C-alpha cells in the first residue's frame, strides 16, 4: 500500500471516529453493545490519561451523526458552556443505582514510551547489539492504537477549518506518518485548504495574498481552538515565523500538537523516508537509536537553535545507508527514474518526484547487521570532512559544497537550500567527537565480561553519558 | 396572528429565499422564466445598492439547492457557499434586450425637506401623521429582505453551532420600524441506559460564552463571509455586541446572544402598534421631531433614546379617558399559563393573543393627542413623578435620576437613566413650543400665506 493510500484510509477511518470519556466504574461490554446500536465498530480501545478515555471507530460516519443526535449539552453547565458540538464525549449512567452486570477492568493501551533508565537494564540483557535497537525500536515506535489517536486529532482540527472552507483537510506529516515517530512525538499538521443564458456564481469574500490568508486562517482556528474547544490549551500562536504556526496541547488525546498551512515540500520528505522506512527494517532500528543517542548526548534539544535536529540526523542516517557496498536503500535520482507519469510531483519549478509503489523497487542485497552500521555509522561520520564535503541524497554522494556552511546537507527538493544551515561549528564538532568517542567505546569494548561485571555493553554503553 | 407566529413565518419565507445581484443590462422574464425551472417563485422583487439587486423567494427550499448545484466559484476566495449570487451575460455582446426597465422598490424614505410639502398639502394633521407613517414604515419587500439578512448570518453562524437561530428583534419586528434603521439580530440556541453528553469547556459565566462567541462569529463575518464590512467587535458593553455593514441588503446590522427580556419588549411593542394605527402614528411623527429638534441622536449619550421616548408614548396613550392602549399588568392577567415567561425572578408575562384584549373605546383624533402629548409632558413634573407602564400611573421615582421610567420587565431598573436635566428640560422647552404652535396658529391662513401648518409646523427648526 502506497504512503498516500495510507493517509486516505486512516484520515477516513478518524473521520467516522469519536472520543468518549467513561465512568469510574466500567462495564465494556454493556458500553459497547450500546454503542452499536447506533452502527457496527470496526475497532476501538481504551486508554490512561487524567482518567479512562475510549476510542470508537464506528463503519459508517452516519453511526456518527446518530449517536450525536441523542447526545445532551452538559445540564450542569446550561448557559454557561460554549455550544461547540465535536466528537468528544462523556458518557454517564441513567440510574447509578440500577448497575446490573459484573464490573470486570479493562486493558489500557500504553501511549508513552517507557524512560531511558528503564530501558537500559532491558538492553543489557539482549543478546546481541541487533536485538537491543529491536528492543528500543519496539518499546518506542508508534502503536496502532497511537496513531489511530493522532489521526482523530487531525480530523477534530480539521472540522473547525472546514466550517467555511468544506474542502480542507487537516493532514498529519513528519514523525507521525513516516514511519521514524516515537511514543510521546509532537502532532505536525497541515492544513489544506483548496445551463441557461446567465453565467451564476456565489459571492465569496476574496483572500489576502497567501501568507497573510494563512496568518488570518491560523490565528482564528487558534481562538476557535481556545475558545469554542475542548481540550485543547497552551495555544501559542507564532504567525510571525518563516512558517506561520500555531502550537497546541490536546488534552484528551494527551498530544502536543504543531498545526500550519500546507507546504508540499514537507509532505515529499515525509513520503520519502516512509518509503526508505519500510523498504528495510535496519533503517528505521538505526534512526530509533541514534536519534536516542544525540537526545541522551545533549546534541539534540527540544527548542530550535544551533543544535542539529532529528530531521537533519535522520537525512545524516540516510545519506550512510545510501553509501553501503551494496547501498541499504535507493538514491533519489534512482526513485526519480522508477516514478512514472502517475508519480508526477512538480512543486514550484523543482521536481519532486519519486516512485509510491514499493514492488518496483528491488530489494537491496546488503546482509550487514546492524551491530556493524552502529559502529560505522560513527566511525563515517566521526572521519567525515564537513569543511570540504556536504551530503547530498539524490546523487548518494559526498559533493563541494555550495555554501560555506559548517554542515551542509542538500535539500532533495529544492535546488541550493542547507536543511541544517542552522548549524554551527561548535555543535557539530561535539557531534563529531560524541561520534568518535562511541566508536572508540564499541570497537575496543569486552562485551562478555561487562555482561559478567553487570556493567553496559554495545548500544547500552553509548546511551549512557560520558 | 401572534408575534411568534408572524417571526416563524417570516423566517421560512427567508429561509428559502436568496440574493441575485443582476447584470446591468436585464430581462426581467427571461431571468424569472430561467429561475421557476429550479421551482416555483411565491414572491421577488428588485431593489437598488450599488448596481440592481433582486429577493427571490420559492415555493419549496429545494429550489435553493437545485440552484446552488448549478452554481459555480468565481475563477483566491474562501469557498463559502451561501445564497449570494452573481448572474451575468454569458454573451454580453449580442443583446438589446433586455432595454426593458425594471420596477425598484425603495429602500429608504424621502428626507424631511421633501417630507414637508406633502404634509403641507394634506387636508388635516390626522392625515399629515399617516402621510409620515405611510412614507415611513417598513415595506413588505424591506422586511422580507430583513429577515433573509438574518437568515445568512444564522446558516453563517450555523457552520459551527448546527442548532443555532439568529431572529430579529427591536423596531425591525415592534411595527415602529422606519426604512433606513438598524436591522437588531438575537444569536439563539436551540434509548439505552447511558446518560449521554458533550463534553464541552466550562466558562465562568454566560457572559464570558457569549464574548468569545461573538468574537469569533466577528473574525469570520469580517474574513470568511460575503458583504460583511465595517465589522466592529462591543464585547465590553453591558449587552456585548458586533456592528457591521451588510452590502448586498445595505442594512447596518447589530449582533448579540439572545436576551429574553429584550425579545419580550418588542413583542410588547408589537401588541400595542397592532392595537390601534394611532399609537403607530403617534410614533412616528413624535420620533420624527424629536431627531429635528436635536432631542435624540445617532450615538449614545445623554440623549433620550427613541426607546425612551417611545415608552413615554406608551405611557402617555395608558393615561387617556378611556385609554387607547392596556397596561402591562392589565396584559399579565389576561395572560393564561400558554403565555407565562419568567426570566430572572421577575415574571415577564403578557398575552400575546389579540383577540383577548378588548378593543379601546376612545375616539381622540390624532390632532387632539399630538398636541396633548406636547401639552402633557411639558407640564409633567419630572422631578417629583417617574412613568411605571405595568401601573400606567404616575408615581414616586426609587431612584434620583432626572427622568425616571420604570423598566417593566426588571425590577428597579430605568430605562432612561442616561438622561441629564440639561437634555430633559430642552426637551420640556420643545414640547412645551410646540404645544403652543399647535394651540394658537391660524391653520388657514398659514394654507393660504403657503408656509407650514400642524405636524409640518412642529417638524422645521425653530
Ligand atoms: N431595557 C432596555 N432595553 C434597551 C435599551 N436600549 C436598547 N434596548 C433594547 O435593544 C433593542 C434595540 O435597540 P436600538 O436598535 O438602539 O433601538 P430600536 O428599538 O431597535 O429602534 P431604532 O432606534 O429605530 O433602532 C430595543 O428594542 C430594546 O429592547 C435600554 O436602555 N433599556
Ligand atoms: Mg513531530
Ligand atoms: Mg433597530
Amino acid at each position: 500500500k502506497t504512503f498516500t493510500e495510507v493517509q486516505t484510509e486512516r484520515l477516513e477511518q478518524a473521520d467516522r471516529s469519536v472520543l468518549i470519556k467513561c465512568p469510574s466504574k466500567l462495564n465494556e461490554k454493556k458500553l459497547l453493545q450500546y454503542l452499536s446500536s447506533h452502527g457496527k465498530i470496526d475497532n476501538y480501545f481504551f486508554f490512561e490519561n487524567r482518567g479512562i478515555h475510549a476510542l470508537i471507530e464506528f463503519s459508517e460516519k452516519s453511526s456518527v451523526a446518530s449517536l450525536q443526535a441523542v447526545t445532551g449539552i452538559p445540564k450542569a453547565a446550561e448557559h454557561h458552556v460554549v455550544p461547540y458540538k465535536s466528537r468528544l464525549f462523556t458518557f454517564t449512567l441513567k440510574n447509578p443505582g440500577s448497575q446490573a452486570a459484573e464490573e470486570r477492568p479493562v486493558k489500557i493501551s500504553p501511549q508513552s514510551h517507557i524512560p531511558v533508565n528503564e530501558l537500559i537494564p532491558k538492553l543489557c540483557h539482549a543478546d546481541s547489539i541487533s536485538s537491543q535497537m529491536y528492543i528500543l525500536l519496539n518499546e518506542y515506535q508508534l502503536t496502532e492504537e497511537n496513531i489511530k489517536l493522532r489521526y482523530l486529532a487531525c480530523s477534530l482540527v480539521r472540522d473547525f477549518a472546514r466550517a467555511y472552507f468544506p474542502d480542507s483537510t487537516v493532514k498529519p506529516f513528519g514523525s507521525s506518518v513516516n514511519t521514524f515517530g516515537k511514543l510521546g512525538c509532537d502532532v505536525d499538521m497541515f492544513l489544506d485548504f483548496h445551463k441557461g443564458p446567465f453565467e451564476m456564481e456565489y459571492q465569496m469574500k476574496r483572500l489576502p495574498s497567501e501568507r497573510l490568508a494563512t496568518q488570518k486562517i491560523l490565528s482564528i482556528i487558534g481562538d476557535c481552538l481556545d475558545n469554542f474547544g475542548p481540550g485543547y490549551s497552551s495555544v501559542q500562536k507564532i504567525l510571525n515565523a518563516r512558517c506561520p504556526l500555531v502550537k497546541f496541547s490536546h488534552q484528551p488525546t494527551g498530544f502536543q500538537c504543531d498545526l500550519s498551512v500546507s507546504n508540499s515540500i514537507a509532505i515529499r520528505c515525509s513520503e520519502l523516508l516512509y518509503i526508505y522506512g519500510c523498504l528495510d527494517p535496519r533503517v528505521r532500528a538505526l534512526v530509533f537509536s541514534l536519534r536516542c543517542w544525540a537526545r541522551v548526548h545533549g546534541l539534540t534539544n527540544s527548542v530550535p537553535g544551533t543544535w542539529i535536529t532529528n530531521f537533519s540526523l535522520t537525512m545524516m542516517i540516510m545519506f550512510f545507508l545510501q553509501k553501503r557496498s551494496p547501498p541499504i536503500i535507493p538514491t533519489l535520482d534512482q526513485l526519480k527514474e522508477l516514478a512514472d507519469e502517475k508519480d508526477k510531483h512538480v512543486i514550484g519549478g523543482y521536481d519532486c518526484s519519486f516512485v509510491s509503489d514499493l514492488s518496483k523497487i528491488k530489494p537491496t542485497k546488503n546482509t550487514e547487521t546492524l551491530d556493524e552500521l552502529l559502529c560505522d555509522f560513527f566511525q563515517y561520520f566521526g572521519n567525515f570532512d564537513f569543511r570540504k564535503n556536504s551530503l547530498n541524497l539524490r546523487k548518494g554522494k559526498e559533493v563541494n559544497k555550495p555554501e560555506s556552511s559548517p554542515l551542509y546537507i542538500w535539500n532533495p527538493f529544492e535546488q541550493d537550500l542547507n536543511i541544517s544551515k542552522n548549524v554551527n561549528q561548535p555543535q557539530l564538532e561535539k557531534f563529531v567527537a560524541m561520534a568518535r568517542e562511541s566508536a572508540w567505546i564499541l570497537q575496543k569494548e569486552d562485551k562478555t565480561q561487562q555482561m559478567i561485571n553487570k556493567e553496559p555493553w554495545g548500544l547500552a554503553a553509548v546511551l549512557i553519558p560520558f
